[PDB]
């Protein structure tokens, strides 16, 4: 029927504590997704090529220029983690728990309505009038096979909102068609020509035009039905929510101190180096902290700010995140910075144009690699080496003098042990489909969860066409009646956490809500001013530390 | 389906004698709630701070600054007598009753009705044409868990309609924000200043936002939706409707008189003072009526107007509500006024703006202080006191002539026995919750039926969303169609009471209608005028006498 | 002290305590008892007291 | 003096009942029918519950 | 509140005392926060030092 | 030995003794100076003793919450007195033994 | 968990001046732990 | 060591384990004896009760 609600308003978050230490948390999510009808309901691909940015002698990394299908159909991607947890939720699921893990997802779309719009004047100009529409249906195709490409929506920050008393935009599915980029290296005002700016034809090969209808199995959506996805079962892996703290130069057993400290300011005097026990690297006969042996190595050494090109022009290479070390490095060590817009936590008081950024600091302590503080010495190794015997950060590689040493240089070896980045919290990314590449890379920098067997379906919605009665199939002007929708959207994402042991002595470090000020925990920001202007900024994920070794 | 009802009209009440003495009440009330879209759907909180009556000097009573959380949603609370009986059911549960108590509660919300307003013109200026809606959705989250804030609706006279041939408004929710506030006291025209009118920054520990959304289950109601909430069962305590009047120095056994009246006119002399048997406190040497020594103080002398502050603002120490006796004290008694709009009992031909006030005037005769009339002598007691021997009800405490020993004497001791008060007529309220404190009060003076275990659910109503076609969920306009609607509400409130038993050979005080004239019970009153204006004024709760020791 | 309540002046009953060194037989509330002849009054004693 | 008006019953104060007084005492006592009673009565130490 | 607040800054004005719902406990004819009639007082002022 | 005045966290059963007054039986907004007993006149002859020192406004109503279990020199249990009418709560112990 | 915004919680800050400076408890050079008190109730709950 | 052992909804057993090296020393006298302390030196002092 028409006048009866097919659904139910659900967003609380539920623990269920079930024996040794085991969590069961089922969040749920229910926005009103307001769909629109699409600018046009033909499939194109729009090539984009900015020779306004690009042209400019220097501008490699401005450069944006690339093919898209544009499908005439819009996505319901709720794989963010402010979707699911309240910010007070994010600090139960931080300061708690020890291991979380993606158990189940089930999505459902009810309370479907459909309207069009009418124009009258009553007052000598025009105004609307939103009319009913009982016939008009909702497409509502689920991609569970995966053949689509998948296009994550919290990579253009265009997920569903944060703030579950907020109707939610749907974001327009597109995709990446593959035509070849060229374009050649450029300092800057360099006395020369670009040279190569050029976009490429479709090949022949590696051309793939994916229609939503020819693949999928579309449910038509009318006003009094419904539609449920069944509970798509995850095998992901557990990230962790302890940080680490220990360092290359804090693994293993300390060197045995002969004095000790009298009073509680002078430090203890180690053995001399010259007849100290353990075992070392180099040739030389002393041991020191430095040269020592250890297990493994814990952060590598990765070659910042390059930009790779092959067949699509030039790209960053993609570094593992890492923490920023007393001499800031923010780019040295990819941590990753955010550009959410206004439904993803920013002030809704912001009356500029310009998102909110942050930059993601990552919690994991001890493999951070400061680079103006590292070199390379000789093969033989003398202490203190001379001028041409060490590779430090001030000598310049090449010609070129901002240039040295730490940005091309990459220390991943066979036993390089680093933590995996932690979950960032609303604007982070919860799932990612693992890629189908025959050696598949051993995380991904932009999502905790890789499934390991096949992501969550797609949920693709769109409008059914609404035709006027002047129609014709050649040559048309596509009149199309002006319809909208609003449909009511509810997931559950069950999870799974391991609570905390408690082994210290001390107090461990706690994500607290500070008291109003100046402070990046003040109680104001998680808080809805005198017209009701919510921000939601983010939470540190990995409070209390872990023993690595 | 949209074409068939879902409820059925019921108003009356049922009385089911079950056995010995026991009635079973069964109140039954049904409105008409009219919901109208919120002025805007975000969760703001709105500090008050009145800096036009507090900056005057010696004005700390008339403050009532403070902040609020104010949620979208409106609150349908019947929580008040006149909801559930008419006026000719509380004149049969008052005089033929002795005792009432709360059994069960059951709400149930039926033949909602959503519709939205459109302008046209028909004669040059612009009419509201009002158009039906059978697609909009009424969002009704019970809360039976008691996680939100209790904020009973009659408290600001907002709680359904008293009369069951009216639409009544649902009061909106809104709930207290903790912020500091700082007032300095200062009385009439003081040469100095204010010194302190600060209101606080909020503070980090106590700091509760909390959203319906993501703390209920909410259920979306359509046209042809129904809702019913469970029967609540209570677990109160019993009130008594038979009023006290033995006071301390009419309980045990009268002293034997020597002498008796021979005519009609004269008194009986009791026996001489000085051999006279019995028990006294004090060390003389004669028992008189006075001094002798009883079971139990009835009546406890609270300090009266007194202005505690602490953290939040002068507020004035609720008083127990007692009887005004012969010199008449309103205010120190605790005899609680009233403030109740038109919708709750005033006059329908009242034009003004002000309310309707009544200082409710306690029954309980035995438990009442005359301030004027108390004293206190000194500790070897002499008869009669001097001047410097006694402290009378015209000595000034302090500089200030004013303020006599009275209003700081509290004698609230280990052996204060007094009733608690009565249930008041229409704008009264049935039940509160009991405050989560680790040690409770002994009483509340806003209700007679202290739940003891869990209150019954806030039943919270909004109108769901109706959504233009111009919608950006970055910053926006918020344009949402101008929707209301109207459902009705049906309530069933148990009781249960035990009929009365006629000991006495004098006939009892009986609540009866008096006829038309200047008396307060005047049928004139509980009957419409010509053009239909119903009041309802108080009514006397306990007619008939008990008999206290 | 002494209260008043639509029937008069009443002293407050305190509850009984011990009285301390300086005896106040008043400020504690010790209980004065006026008994009969028929309740443990000496018989002799020929006084209407 | 300020000892005439100072009530220090407060939320933990803990007190004996008192004694039974004999020959002239009072054995029992009906507790007072009001909606909040008394915690003792100074004239009976068995108050019938 | 009758008034609400349309910056982030200002605050909303209540109704007016005079023609203010609610109960108080004095004979006044107008309805503050702080001689409103509350269910029960939180905090008990004692006798210091 | 080191000392530390514990502060309770309950912070809704706090009164603040300067900002607290007492008007007269019939309430006359603003008071006259004969008509409030604030906390600045004296009771009885010495100025340093307020109305505060000596009202105590613990009444049939009052409900507070007992107060928390300090760390680490707290008081963990203590036994109940052995009088014939028992305190509401200890100053020293969280858990009364019953 | 209720509420919206985050609840206050008793976290050890870094060294410093602040009340829940790690080096109180923490031994020193010559193994001097001190033992300060910590707060009992840090999350708030509504009374009524 | 303190062992957490969650049993079930929400409802956690904490079971605290302390152990400490007692040093019992002889007693300075093995008679029971009352002490009665009395200064003479702080409270004759005028305004030191």
């Amino acid at each position: 029927g028409v006048g009866v609600s097919t659904g139910s308003y659900d967003n609380q978050t539920h623990y269920r504590f079930l024996g040794d230490g085991w969590v069961e948390i089922t969040a749920l999510a229910t926005r009103l997704v307001h769909l629109n009808m699409p600018k046009s309901e033909n499939y194109c691909r729009i090539r984009v090529h900015n020779t306004t940015d690009t042209s400019v002698k220097g501008n490699m990394a401005k450069d944006d220029a690339h093919e898209q299908i544009w499908t005439p159909w819009s996505l319901v991607d709720a794989n963010a983690w402010g979707v699911w947890l309240q910010p007070s939720d994010w600090q139960y699921i931080c300061n708690t728990m020890s291991q979380l893990n993606l158990v189940s997802l089930d999505q459902e779309i009810f309370n479907v309505v459909l309207k069009t719009v009418t124009e009258q004047d009553l007052g000598g100009q025009a105004i609307k009038i939103y009319n009913n529409d009982l016939t008009a249906c909702m497409m509502v195709a689920v991609d569970s096979n995966n053949i689509l490409p998948y296009t994550p929506a919290a990579n253009s920050m265009e997920t569903l909102g944060f703030y579950p008393w907020k109707p939610t935009i749907a974001s327009p599915y597109r995709y990446y068609f593959c035509v070849d980029r060229d374009l050649s290296v450029t300092y800057e005002n360099q006395e020369g020509t670009v040279e190569h700016n050029v976009m490429g034809t479709p090949k022949g090969m590696n051309s793939q035009f994916f229609t939503i209808e020819n693949t999928q199995q579309i449910t038509l959506l009318r006003t009094g039905d419904e539609f449920a996805t069944g509970t798509y079962y995850f095998d992901t892996n557990p990230v962790k929510l302890t940080h680490t703290w220990q360092t290359n130069r804090q693994l293993g057993q300390p060197p045995l101190l002969s004095t000790f400290p009298e009073a509680d300011t002078d430090a203890g005097t180690l053995t001399a180096q010259g007849s100290r026990h353990g075992t070392t690297q180099m040739g030389v006969n002393w041991v020191s902290e430095a040269i020592r042996t250890r297990p493994a190595q814990v952060g590598f050494c990765q070659p910042h700010n390059d930009f790779e090109a092959s067949r699509a022009g030039p790209f960053a290479a993609p570094k593992v995140p890492a923490d920023i070390t007393q001499g800031v490095d923010k780019e040295a060590n990819g941590s990753v910075r955010y550009s959410y817009g206004k439904q993803h936590g920013e002030n809704w008081a912001s009356h500029g144009p310009a998102p909110e950024r942050y930059t993601w600091d990552e919690t994991s302590f001890g493999s951070g690699r400061d680079t103006k503080d590292g070199f390379i010495q000789s093969a033989p190794l003398v202490v203190p080496p001379p001028l041409n015997g060490i590779l430090t950060n001030a000598n310049p590689i090449g010609t070129k003098n901002d240039i040295h040493f730490s940005n091309v240089f990459n220390s991943y070896g066979p036993l390089t042990a680093f933590s995996h980045p932690s979950p960032v919290y609303p604007q982070g990314q919860i799932w990612d489909k693992e890629l189908d590449l025959e050696h598949k890379p051993r995380l991904h920098i932009t999502a905790p969860f890789v499934c390991k067997n096949n992501a969550p379906g797609q949920m693709l919605v769109r409008l059914g066409p609404n035709l006027t009665d002047q129609y014709d199939p050649n040559g048309a002007t596509l009149s199309r009646i002006v319809t909208y929708g609003t449909f009511f959207w509810k997931g559950k994402l069950t999870m799974r956490a391991k609570l905390r042991a408690n082994t210290t002595w001390n107090p461990v470090y706690q994500v607290s809500a500070e008291d109003n000020g100046n402070s990046y925990m003040s109680v104001t920001k998680w808080l809805p001013t005198a017209t009701g202007n919510m921000q939601s900024v983010p939470l540190i994920t990995r409070p209390v530390a872990r023993n690595t070794y």
